């Protein structure tokens, strides 16, 4: 089972070393390391925090890169929107190695971007974008994301037949094939789309108006069932304990 | 978080000096410690496998007493019936310190009994008993067991205003209160039910036809939300391995 | 001739539901049930509240019509057994004025004076006498040992216009004195405009202790007779039960 | 887009005393009373609240719309004018969650922030700023010097969400730096959440004067420095010149 | 065995709610976490370094209360003086329960002190201190203690038939007991509550990195802990330094 890319921040200050932010603006949004007001446990679940309300931003992680060509691809990382945001981004970018990192913004080129998108009573949706013949295209399927302020795991897998899978808390909501779910082409035919000769960065490049969404536990394999095992030792651990915390805190509120 | 008995074999044969064999009868069936033909890890997954056919079996582990009054209480366990059973129990009981070890059987007295029970295409239940009055009180409702040759993850929930909970592979299957759901009294009124002055020994005391259910990742404790993590980091990270292992061995044995 | 301003026995089913307000200042504070526990004098004389939760703040009163104890003897009197053999948890009462919002009561409420058993540990087993003066809540300087075993015991409290006051467990004198040497207070010490609620206020860690048999008077001599109508009648009956219970379990 | 999320400057007549709510949690505070004093910059404009009486506890609240600051600068800025050359007093704010009872706000009342100037004899002349944070209320460890004349002063604080400060009087920064350095919250790096509060709905002047006479005006709180400082240059700057002229020719006239 | 404390700062930040800053004094020295410059691994090999020169430092962590009566009391922890220290303590000190951690200072009531203490070329020393009948009295034989860059191990073990015993780096350096080497003026070793270790101490060049902290009632788990923490350190420790001074030479 290969692992690509793991990131729990477990090592203190540590991912500061792992992690780039771009320059190509002066007044992005600043990223902090935080478990929030409740967790289910104050260390485990730090993760990055968006930390400053209305802005872009834009902050990176580089692994030794790899091709997905002939294999599958599982990417899947943890989001809780703390906050109830009202709109914002909360979703992750796949890039080529050729990207640089401290120029990285909304219009550069990614590979694949996956995750959850927040605008509004309207708009709770999965994103699944593909890059293909510089275009990005997006899913046709309606995928409904998570939008209360508990940690949710979100997992997307690609497979060399061009099949795709989508979880939401290790719990299949999507399914089927590129071919049939985006307009790559007017008809059938190209069984290549699902491949990349190049990933190299993983990159958090999004725009939130209400702040405090924390990103942890991030993961990139070939492995299926790597990755739910994963998924239950990590959000698996956090869910119940977190809740608990939190309905402590609803109820002295009220009070 | 109180844990009052945690076992899963993880320490080669030390679990030998944990457990004790009862010599009520010449003749109980054997538990040997077996991860099976297919599982997630072949370490992990070792738990006790009954290894005789058509026997009464009757092994033990003593812990620190304790009182579940004034707390919750919550059992849990993994069972796994991988010979595909067709008549068997696979349930669990909570005895009093005063159970000798070595003469436990059938007919001892215990305070609370658990788990699923098989007998032919009829019988698919999860018993939930309560001692009372001198008298095993069976649950009146019906909740169906688990059949297939998978791991599962068995949980009672008891706690002191007379509510209880039985989750399956960590989700709710029933519910409700003690003195609606057993007939241990005409009318409403002893809000001592739940309660035993004392625990001290959890037994597998049970009987099979077909052989080879094993048992494993059992877990005493007084937090409901500790008991969900613990299912998540054995039964969750068990699940997934175990069924691609097994879906590999049915397509050879196809073939 | 006595005055009576406060007695619960529990003796008439569930009325006792109608006379005691819980406390809503906390969400998460346990639950007394009726109960005469496990053993006992008689099943349903010795009924009373029992604390029902591990680790949990109780926090339920019960009013009566006001009085003032000015000019008079006060005698604050009620029955505890810790038949759960507690290792650390309160088992005192305290005594309000009438200005207590009953639904809100709490540790940090004002009280005009709180006595009974603690227990805490090996080192802990004492009598609280506190009296509220000047906003300080005052501590007896005395050391009154408390009683520790599971059976029932009475808890008496005398408080005199002289300002001398007396201390009984069991019906039986353990401490006396008088307000002004046995505490550092900052004459009439001994008296309060007004009272109102007696509370059951309070931590417990194992819980089951039971609490009856609940008495404020003006009448010393009073208060004795009830003791031994209501301890006094259960004490031996209750041994007994228990002396078998133990026997039994041994075999 | 700056957002106000209360201001006062008390110049439309009584209608302030449908915004403010007297804390009955005792029976002798003092009273504020609309006054402009006995010099000014200009008589309508300059009317605040002014403490009526002396020696006594204050304790009058407004609400607002409730917000956090969160993710965001917050800035508290407003005018203190100690007319009667005070002796010993506070003038300070305090920033309260919605949850505070209004009528029953006193001393103990738990609160967010309190800001500004406390006076009391020769040797305090100190602006205070004080975070509340896991229970206890923690007072900055810098000493900042107050003004202590007869004039109207200006006074802001900003916090900002990388949880830097600054401290202003008359719109000219006297200090900065972070939380984590200036105050005793805790060990290590510090929390980054210290700055932030889930919930702000009432500002109060709750305090206590020996000799009174002072006068509170031109409150705002903000999320944009930039304004704050504008609003200042409007109200405290456009005062001040004036202010200065009349109390010199009192003064003068005094004299002869 | 009974692990009364421990601490090796594996949790990140967490270590910031275990430990107590003293404000009996403003211009306290602050402990920061860190590996240093070198470092067998860069993260097992977090602890508290000191962070100013010329400062006197008061840090605590409570514990569940325990009493060593009629039992082997043993304290250990790393010490290491990255950078060269020229006068500076690297001693713990173990509280009675009633300590206010918030006002700890160098005269507050302790029961024991233990560890190493530099001081110029002059003093190389261990310090074993009990306080007894109101004294704080101070060990009469001479140990010296570790003074160069790297890792060390610190180990004090009290036994109920009143023997001691002290190891650095997990061997024995020096032994006996409590009537013969203290003047006290037979229950001498035993304290009815301890409820705080503290580090408490004065610095002048600072950098001094503590880490390992164990307060057990087994000398042999103190030993088979040392082994886990000193002694998984050592080697990458030396290694890395090695490396790094022959960079600086050139
Ligand atoms: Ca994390
Ligand atoms: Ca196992
Ligand atoms: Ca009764
Ligand atoms: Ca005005
Ligand atoms: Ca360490």
């Amino acid at each position: 089972p290969a692992v690509y890319f793991k990131e729990q921040f477990l090592d203190g200050d540590g991912w500061t070393s792992r992690w780039i932010e771009s320059k190509h603006k002066s007044d992005f949004g600043k990223f902090v390391l935080s478990s929030g007001k409740f967790y289910g446990d104050e260390e485990k679940d730090k993760g990055l925090q968006t930390s400053q309300k209305a802005r872009f931003y834009a902050l990176s992680a580089s692994f030794e890169p790899f091709s997905n060509k002939g294999q599958t691809l599982v990417v899947q990382f943890t989001v809780k929107h703390e906050q109830n945001i009202d709109c914002g981004g909360g979703y992750v970018k796949l890039f080529p190695n050729s990207l640089d990192q401290t120029d990285m913004h909304g219009d550069s080129e990614y590979n694949i971007m996956f995750g959850p998108d927040i605008c509004g009573p309207g708009t709770k949706k999965v994103h699944v974008i593909f890059n293909y013949k510089g275009k990005n295209v997006l899913i046709n399927k309606d995928i409904r994301c998570k939008d209360d302020e508990f940690t949710h795991l979100y997992t997307l897998i690609v497979r060399p037949d061009n099949t795709y899978e989508v979880k939401i808390d290790n719990s299949q909501v999507e399914s089927g094939s590129l071919e049939d779910d985006w307009d790559f082409l007017p008809g059938s035919g190209d069984p290549s789309i699902y491949a990349y000769d190049n990933f190299g960065v993983l990159g958090l490049d999004l725009w939130q108006v209400k702040s405090g969404t924390i990103f942890d536990n991030f993961l990139i394999t070939n492995d299926e069932a790597y990755a739910e095992e994963f998924g239950n030792e990590t959000w698996g651990v956090t869910k119940a304990a977190e809740k608990q915390m939190k309905d402590k805190q609803d109820e002295e509120q009220r009070l």
